[PDB]
């Protein structure tokens, strides 16, 4: 890419290769999940430098058969250099835990901001969707499906730019091949996943349409009391849903083109690929070059006092549970 950008990536690589776990102190929690959590950590030698550290329990990964998913998360996320994807700088490992040292984005999870605001305006949603589109353009060009798009997986940096996190379901898929794991939130799964027909990158465009709908109204378009009713609603299709009047004509047209039943008919999957999404009328006048250059003013400007401020995140219970058993199976050799 840019020669200066490349030299910076190489220097960064050399800098993190020198680091050890004992160089860091823990500041606070940014998130929690099934078998781990994300902590804000601070470098002892430079108080200005804070990071996000995902800490996962190895035995639980083994018990849930998530080994290849986590390996893929490291590979995909560590090799990605996109301004719209949180960086994974490196990993650590011991007998009990895996440790993923990531770029810190202190503006908050989009899900909590959506919750507190109820819904996002058209122009606000367009900015966040464009951030996803750019992340998708980068991933899809390298044959990588992401599969976990939803508001909890978009983080804002201190400027208000949005970035993808949580690549545990992201996967490299070959030309003309399909993958078969049933993963993801019931509200976001494409019909080809529900029907166990195999899915490919086209499932990501489906999920983009779901995201637009949820950001604009506060809720995904297909939702039922239980997962089974939700799946049937999804099978009925996006044309059977009565779009609220708050969704602008152009947004609704783009949502329905993203959420085509046939994966081959979905926008982003046609002749011009992702360009067909970016050139859609809903993005008319949107300055993509300024988005990529960081010139554009985000819709919501977060307040971040310092590199240790976690005020834009919910409170999270401390994990004071007895440590998990040692895992020496060795699937984590590369970590
Ligand atoms: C029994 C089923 C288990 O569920 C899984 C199923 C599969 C799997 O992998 C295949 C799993 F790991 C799991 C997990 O156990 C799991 C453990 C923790 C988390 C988690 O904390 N998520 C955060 C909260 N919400 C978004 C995330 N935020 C960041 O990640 C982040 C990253 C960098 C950042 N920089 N700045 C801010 C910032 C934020 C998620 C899932």
């Amino acid at each position: 890419e840019d020669a200066e950008a490349k030299a910076k990536y190489e220097a960064e690589a050399a800098f993190f290769a020198n680091l050890k776990l004992s160089d860091f102190n823990i500041i606070d929690t940014l998130g929690v999940g099934g078998f781990g959590r994300v902590e804000l950590v601070q470098l002892k030698s430079e108080e200005s430098k804070t990071f996000a550290m995902k800490i996962l329990k190895k035995r639980h990964i083994v018990d849930t058969r998530q080994q290849e998913h986590i390996r893929s998360e490291k590979q995909i996320m560590q090799g990605a250099h996109s301004d719209f994807i949180v960086r994974l700088y490196r990993t650590f490992k011991d007998s009990k835990y895996l440790y993923m040292l990531m770029e810190a984005c202190l503006g908050g999870e989009l899900w909590t901001i959506l919750r507190d605001r109820g819904s996002f305006e058209d122009s606000t949603t367009r900015f966040y969707t464009a951030c996803v589109v750019e992340a998708f353009a980068y991933l899809h060009s390298k044959g990588i499906i992401y599969r976990d798009l939803k508001p909890e997986n978009l983080i804002l940096d201190h400027r208000g730019y949005a970035k993808l996190v949580d690549f545990g379901f992201a996967k490299k898929i070959g030309f003309g091949k399909k993958t078969w794991t049933f993963c993801g939130t019931p509200e976001y799964v494409a019909p080809e996943i529900i029907l166990n027909k195999g899915h490919d990158i086209s499932a990501d465009y489906w999920s983009l349409g779901i995201l637009m709908y949820e950001l604009l109204t506060g809720s995904p378009p297909f939702s039922g009391p239980d997962p089974m009713k939700t799946y049937n609603i999804i099978l009925r299709g996006i044309d059977m849903i009565e779009f609220p009047k708050k969704i602008a004509k152009n947004a609704a047209n783009l949502i329905k083109k993203l959420c085509r039943d046939n994966p081959s008919e979905r926008l982003g999957n046609l002749k011009n690929g992702v360009k067909d999404i970016q050139k859609h009328k809903w993005f008319e006048g949107f300055n993509w070059e300024g988005l990529r250059k960081g010139t554009l003013t985000p819709p919501i400007i977060p307040s971040v006092a310092s590199p240790t401020d976690t005020s834009n995140f919910d409170s999270f219970p401390e994990d004071n549970d007895e440590p998990p058993p040692d895992d020496n199976s060795g699937w984590d050799i590369d970590f």
